[PDB]
DNA sequence: GATCGC
DNA sequence: GCGATCGC
C-alpha cells in the first residue's frame, strides 16, 4: 500500500516560469512547478495523489496564461483536469500525456505531495532521466 | 516491481 | 479498480 494511494496534504512554494515552460518538459531535470499553482493549492489536504494531479492541471485550465500556448484540444484536457499530451516524437508508444515526476524518489525519502519535488517530463525524457 | 497515467 | 513501459 503505496504512500501515494493514502491521503496527504500539499506542500510547497513552487518555481517562476512562463508560458513557453514546456520544452525543459522534454529536457535534462524538466520544466519546473509553478507557483501560481503552488500557492493556489498550497494545504489542500488531498485524499490521494490521483486527487491531486486533477486539482493542478484544473488550475491550469483556470489559468489564463499557461493554458494560451495549448491548442483547442489540450485546453479541453484540463479544463476537466486531464494532462495534455505531448508531441508525438517525446511519446513512447501509448503512454502519451505530460507526466508528473518524483524528482527524489518517494522510496528514498521523497514525499509526495512535496510539490517543489514534483518536475514535469515527456515519456521519452522520463523514461532516460530513469536511465541516464 | 517501480512509477507514471485514466 | 484499469493500462502503459522498462527491465543492466
Ligand atoms: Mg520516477
Ligand atoms: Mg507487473
Amino acid at each position: 500500500e503505496s504512500k501515494r494511494n493514502k491521503p496527504g496534504k500539499a506542500t510547497g512554494k513552487g518555481k517562476p516560469v512562463g508560458d513557453k515552460w514546456l520544452d525543459d518538459a522534454g529536457k535534462d531535470s524538466g520544466a519546473p512547478i509553478p507557483d501560481r499553482i503552488a500557492d493556489k493549492l498550497r494545504d489542500k489536504e488531498f485524499k490521494s495523489f490521483d486527487d491531486f494531479r486533477k486539482a493542478v492541471w484544473e488550475e491550469v485550465s483556470k489559468d489564463p496564461e499557461l493554458s494560451k500556448n495549448l491548442n483547442p484540444s489540450n485546453k479541453s484536457s484540463v479544463s476537466k483536469g486531464y494532462s495534455p499530451f505531448t508531441p508525438k516524437n517525446q511519446q513512447v508508444g501509448g503512454r502519451k500525456v505530460y507526466e508528473l515526476h518524483a524528482d527524489k524518489p518517494i522510496s528514498q525519502g521523497g514525499e509526495v505531495y512535496d510539490m517543489d519535488n514534483i518536475r514535469v517530463t515527456t515519456p521519452k525524457r522520463h523514461i532516460d532521466i530513469h536511465r541516464g
